[PDB]
């Protein structure tokens, strides 16, 4: 049969091949000889600070073959306007080391840099984003009011819409523009004496930060932190984000009436902020994106995860539950409880929310648009199926390709 | 070149020096990783009409007998360079050579520790390994594997057990199990183009009525065998209710579970796979431990391609099956793998819930990482199919690759 990787879905029996796989310029973790598939941070795609200019025959190779991707997404290619953006383009890294994107091209690369994504479940709305240019920005203080402006345009009152602001790309020879929270909206983290730590043990670090940079902390499970932003070769100045734009959601049960009493609840706005943009080899490293949770996320990794809120056993408890014996399903049953509650409080509140099985239901539709658009999509099978229930879901059964395509989210190092 | 792998629950790190020792190739590239996938393009094993070639045999060999002899501590003795030679005396006249039955025994158990999509691994010492490689027909395969049943269920107390049939030989057919597993229900494609049974058992279930089986028609109708020698049509051999051991499912509180008349065997024992040791293959080697939970009350019976009974199920349960948010999905799986774990402990039947699984197995990692320096293992398959990060292993990053001696997936014989 054909050349390329066969992709078979064992629930309905088809088959298909990815040949988009083979446009990936760049290499992953895995080897013929061992699949280091699981890692979450192999030292591959790794934006590792690279601060003397790159090549400039690196740059422009892959300034070349976005812009070709460009002119193909306007079925332009091999037109004039086309050749011209080229020559201009190659003209600029010429003179300059670097080029800049116009207006359009920027919407196009942050929109397939999500539609690339491996990671990413909800891919379907790929094609709905709002791009938001903030590459004007000159100041941290102009950085909080962009983000501040996202926030809102994006919860736009519990009717949640895509959105991302682009920051300042990284210019040779200047600092880059950073945001140093991992999210825009993190609950605070704090180191007991005893070792412990109240509230979410994944801030720890980020709260002793901002802590270190003159803020005043609180002492509750969840605290908002503020946000570190950083302007380039200036030390990082804090902002604290206005109450009332930070949309929260208090958790509580359909039945069980004890939940609302736990005073468990949660942000309604999921904000990547600490992971770099990069489009035609143009690094942008302060460029937020938010979307919508998907209820698994805050119900199961957020508040489950032994490593993070580790609410199982008291939820348990409270359900009067065996958990003295695993075979009792005492995690089981507690989980999903919490998943549910989730769901229950955000459609309460009419703020934007998707179970677990509408997700990877729209995720396989996504597949199927691809396979058509583009002869496959990439995907990274542990990160796709959802953390409880997975096979109870058509993705778990569908085998998937994992490859690197530009434009592209990827992790960077630390500002710190 | 040493993968550095990464546990996220305890922050914990380690480096996987064992991969290194792989020999054989796996899908995986660096442009794309096809590590999802259940079965390879063609890593399976092409045919077996002529002999295999001497120095790849050779090195296989010698690699193997070099493991052997370290694993009793005679490494570089006199007997093992006595055993090298005769190896090498061997495959030179006549292009293979036979295994004693102690290594034979070491090389089954090395073969279960190096299987990457095991979970129950800890167990991979305590192996009953049947030599049954002095099998000369259908029938005798049917005596050996009917002991090997008897033994593995040991009336409910199982015990892990490999039956290992004679090698492939150039030139002759293959001695092979057809069915998939020693017990399998029945998947009668019934008119309108459903199926009453199991469903991943169509085929198997095909071919017997083909070959003379007289059908039923119920869900949970046992197969019978078809065995077959070389270069034979496969016989039918129907195995006895007596040896095959089934667990009436009925759940703790809820007193309509058991009128559903669901039910299931109490023996895992896969019969389609190959054991490759040293060079040799056997593909007639079927082995058995104890189900896992979820392997019966998740994938067995709640797969949309499988008894798919989580609709009914959650009707009963008089839940809100019209939308997904109201996870009804979610809770008719957790009461069905709860059926499962108590009948079967009821029934004083061994099992093991997934917590308790994948406790053990990170245990292993531990074991093996101080033993080896390394372990492979497939994330997909580890992870259970329900209440993943309600586990260790979910949050354990791992390393995947091919060590021999090895079980592989091998073509279907017909
Ligand atoms: C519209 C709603 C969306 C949903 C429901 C969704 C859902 C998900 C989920 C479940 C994850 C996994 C989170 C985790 O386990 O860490 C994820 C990862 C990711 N998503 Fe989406 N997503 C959506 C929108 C977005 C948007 C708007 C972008 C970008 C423009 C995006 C980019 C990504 C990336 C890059 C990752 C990988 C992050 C990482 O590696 O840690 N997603 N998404
Ligand atoms: C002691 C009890 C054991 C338990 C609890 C256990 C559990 C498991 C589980 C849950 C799987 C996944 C099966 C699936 O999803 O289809 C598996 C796969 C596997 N196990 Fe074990 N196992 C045990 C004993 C054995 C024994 C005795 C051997 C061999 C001597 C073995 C060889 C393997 C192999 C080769 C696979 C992969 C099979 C495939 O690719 O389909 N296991 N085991
Ligand atoms: C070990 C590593 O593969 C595991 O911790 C991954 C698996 N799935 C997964 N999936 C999602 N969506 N998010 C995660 O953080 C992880 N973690
Ligand atoms: C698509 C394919 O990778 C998926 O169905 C795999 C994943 N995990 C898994 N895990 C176990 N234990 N058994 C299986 O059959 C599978 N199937
Ligand atoms: C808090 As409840 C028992
Ligand atoms: C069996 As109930 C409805
Ligand atoms: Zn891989």
């Amino acid at each position: 049969g054909p050349k390329f990787p066969r992709v078979k879905n064992w629930e309905l029996g088809s088959i298909t091949y990815d040949t988009l796989c083979a446009q990936s310029q760049q290499d992953g973790p895995c080897t013929p000889r061992r699949c280091l598939g699981s890692l979450v941070l192999p030292r591959k795609l790794q934006t590792r600070p690279s601060p003397g200019p790159p090549p400039a025959e690196q740059l422009l190779s892959q300034a070349r073959d976005f812009i070709n991707q460009y002119y193909s997404s306007i079925k332009r290619s091999g037109s004039q306007a086309h050749e011209e953006r080229l020559q201009e383009v190659e003209a600029e890294v010429a003179s300059t080391g670097t080029y800049h994107l116009r207006e359009s091209e920027l919407v196009f690369g942050a929109k397939q840099a999500w539609r690339n994504a491996p990671r990413c479940v909800g891919r379907i709305q790929w094609g709905k984003l709002q791009v938001f240019d903030a590459r004007d920005c000159s100041s941290a203080q102009e950085m909080f009011t962009y983000i501040c402006n996202h926030i809102k345009y994006a919860t736009n009152r519990g009717n949640l819409r895509s959105a991302i602001t682009v920051f300042p790309q990284r210019a040779p020879g200047r600092g880059d523009f950073r945001i140093w929270n991992s999210q825009l909206v993190r609950y605070a983290g704090y180191r007991q004496q005893d070792g412990s730590v109240r509230g979410d043990p994944a801030n720890v670090e980020i709260t002793e930060l901002c802590i270190q940079h003159g803020w005043t902390p609180g002492n509750g499970r969840f605290d908002v932190l503020p946000l570190l932003l950083q302007a380039p070769d200036e030390a990082p100045e804090l902002f604290v984000l206005p109450p009332e734009l930070v949309l929260e959601v208090p958790l509580e049960h359909p039945t069980l009436e004890w939940f609302a009493a736990l005073g468990l609840r949660w942000y309604a706005l999921p904000a990547v902020s600490n992971m770099l943009l990069e489009i035609g080899g143009l690094e942008f490293s302060a460029a937020p994106f938010s979307g919508w949770y998907m209820s698994t996320e805050i119900g199961t990794r957020n508040l489950c995860d032994p490593h993070r809120y580790n609410i199982l056993e008291d939820v348990a408890v409270c359900m009067d539950l065996d958990t003295r014996t695993t075979s009792s399903l005492w995690k089981d049953k507690a989980a999903v409880e919490i998943n549910l509650a989730v769901l229950h409080s955000f459609q309460l509140a009419k703020v934007t929310i998707v179970d677990h099985h509408a997700a990877t239901v729209s995720f396989m539709k996504h597949l199927d648009n691809e396979q058509k658009a583009r002869g496959g999509c990439p995907a990274d099978w542990a990160w796709i199926v959802p953390p409880i229930s997975g096979s109870l879901t058509p993705v778990f059964h569908q085998e998937m390709v994992n490859y690197i395509l530009s434009p592209a989210f990827r992790y960077q190092p630390d500002p710190w």
